[PDB]
């Protein structure tokens, strides 16, 4: 097994090669990091399970209750989500669409995805990643795997924020 | 390991428990099965890589070149896709959005998904399923895992057609 430091560095490398933005911050720095990532385009879709402390005044928060129309999603500047697990070897982020991630449309239609990944959600191998989401699969939850590897198609911009 | 027969029966059970329709047909029967699944609502989105022989006169074929708008996708009656692999234990179908599956929007926005699964694409375990799509992940292809387990949220209707 790789060390945690090597895993973090590997994940970073793979996310950067994907063409995504990447930053690793402390919990205290997180709200600022998200704010910084949004810049002056602050119309951000926020799934119900995103912790309040991540959010900051000046965000134009869109909520998905009632569900945002395709047009509302397309007009949003960004979507902010957590994830289920991330895999360092392939720079993969897996969503299982729990409350901090929202339904599939929220990370498909908007053009800029800000995805917050806790340091402890990053595993080295695909095998471990699948183990982490096995229960979600058994529950019938959908999974979306977004990968750098070893808009029309989805968000053309991705910011990954590792925290902790 | 389960036998192929037990695997097929298991996959069927899990897909049926998901609330999906399920049929197992021969290759010769496939075009008819797809036609039968569409009924009188024949406006079907067909990814470029779907083999011509699956398609039948009377289908109102929509192509995604140029890309269909959200409204065009929402107005379509169905989308027809292949898949990457299916897992019997969890009734999971994994898409990797190759040419016979199309971009993520095509299986998210329309309300009725007809998904053709070759008998040889069905594996027993999640472990095997991941092995089957590992190369896609390494390539950076997105994966969508649709699962029964052991519209707003996506297609409210799913027809699975196992072939061969």
């Amino acid at each position: 097994p790789l060390s945690r430091a090597e895993i973090l560095h590997q994940f970073e490398d793979r996310i950067l090669d994907y063409g995504a933005a990447y930053t690793h911050v402390s919990a205290a720095e997180l709200p600022g990091a998200i704010a910084k990532a949004l810049g002056n385009a602050r119309r951000v879709i926020v799934p119900a399970g995103i912790p309040a402390p991540w959010l900051t005044v000046g965000m134009d928060v869109l909520r998905d209750e009632p569900p945002l129309s395709h047009a509302e999603l397309d007009r949003a500047d960004a979507v902010l989500t957590g994830c289920a697990v991330a895999i360092s070897e392939t720079g993969t982020i897996i969503l299982d669409h729990r409350a901090d991630q929202g339904r599939r449309a929220l990370s498909l239609i908007p053009d800029f995805h800000i995805c917050v990944v806790r340091e402890d959600q990053i595993v080295q191998t695909v095998r471990e990643g699948v183990e982490a989401v096995a229960a979600s699969v058994r529950e019938g939850r959908p999974l979306t795997w977004l990968s750098g590897g070893s808009g029309v198609h989805g968000p053309r911009r991705l910011q990954v924020i590792v925290v902790g």
